[PDB]
């Protein structure tokens, strides 16, 4: 369970983040799917654009972007009573497309890195150690939904 405090690093951050929600989804993904190349086949529409900017310059993955960080945005604002955004998030990923647990640690660790990349002066030490546990607390709960949907993690 989370501080108040570190629940407030939290939306702390993502204000920032919300300035501009889209180069953030951009430069995550990108990271993702460089880091993890496997990745990159789970979006049938996304595994063919070469080069970083054919990433940067495809609407289809911008506009991606942005859907994703935005249910993540209204998950971290309930301060971890997500429930209810949180199911339909995991019925999707479970027994749709079928992200295992550990595709959601690599994004983790992309969101992390990119935070950090653009707002040193806004995530330091203890900021990125809510963050993380904000997301690791994200993690967890859904690797529970997917179980009570079948499948594990
Ligand atoms: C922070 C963790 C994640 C967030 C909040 C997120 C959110 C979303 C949302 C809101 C959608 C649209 C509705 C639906 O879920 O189908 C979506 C679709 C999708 N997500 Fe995730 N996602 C997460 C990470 C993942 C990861 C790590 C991948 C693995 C490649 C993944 C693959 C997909 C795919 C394949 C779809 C359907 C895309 C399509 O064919 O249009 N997502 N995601």
């Amino acid at each position: 369970v989370l501080s108040e405090g570190e629940w407030q690093l939290v939306l702390h951050v993502w204000a920032k983040v919300e300035a501009d929600v889209a180069g953030h989804g951009q430069d995550i993904h990108i990271r993702l799917f460089k880091s993890h190349p496997e990745t990159l086949e789970k979006h049938d529409r996304f595994k063919h654009l070469k080069t970083e900017a054919e990433m940067k310059a495809s609407e289809d993955l911008k506009k991606h972007g942005v859907t994703v960080l935005t249910a993540l945005g209204a998950i971290l604002k309930k301060k971890g009573h997500h429930e209810a955004e949180l199911k339909p998030l995991a019925q999707s990923h479970a027994t749709k497309h079928k992200i295992p647990i550990k595709y959601l640690e690599f994004i983790s660790e992309a969101i992390i890195h990119v935070l950090h990349s653009r707002h040193p002066g806004d995530f330091g030490a203890d900021a990125q150690g809510a963050m993380n546990k904000a997301l690791e607390l994200f993690r967890k709960d859904i690797a529970a939904k997917y179980k009570e949907l079948g499948y594990q993690g």
